[PDB]
């Protein structure tokens, strides 16, 4: 992919956007951007310039599969790659996500090799 896509890591862990934004430095993405929760996400996204989302799902003010919602939703944003990268494992949440447009979900927690993988299988998916 493009490694001036632009990125917004959103999770109301600060430990969790640092990983995951140094992940995608090694993997050549520089053009990174973090949010707290879906409310911030979604101001950061409305500004403009983004090009991939990676999202936890626990969160105040608003969850990951809120705003996942909300994004495949919109109408600027519909096709606006999603992965989930969240800490429920179980099949009924992974259903939830899937069914509500998840570009990929990734459970926490997680290796640098898994991360890499996922993210590759939606570049291939879309094309990119
Ligand atoms: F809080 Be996330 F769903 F791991
Ligand atoms: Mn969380």
């Amino acid at each position: 992919a493009d490694k001036e896509l632009k990125f917004l890591v959103v999770d109301d862990q600060s430990t969790m956007r640092r990983i995951v934004r140094n992940l995608l430095k090694e993997l050549g993405f520089n053009n990174v951007e973090e949010a707290e929760d879906g409310v911030d996400a979604l101001n950061k996204l409305q500004a403009g310039g983004y090009g991939f989302v990676i999202s936890d799902w626990k969160m105040p003010n608003m969850d990951g599969l809120e705003l996942l919602k909300t994004i495949r939703a919109d109408g600027a944003m519909s096709a606006l790659p999603v992965l989930m990268v969240t800490a429920y494992a179980k099949k009924e949440n992974i259903i939830a996500a899937a069914q509500a447009g998840a570009s990929g979900y990734v459970v926490k927690p997680f290796t640098a090799a898994t991360l890499e993988e996922k993210l590759n299988k939606i570049f291939e998916k879309l094309g990119m």
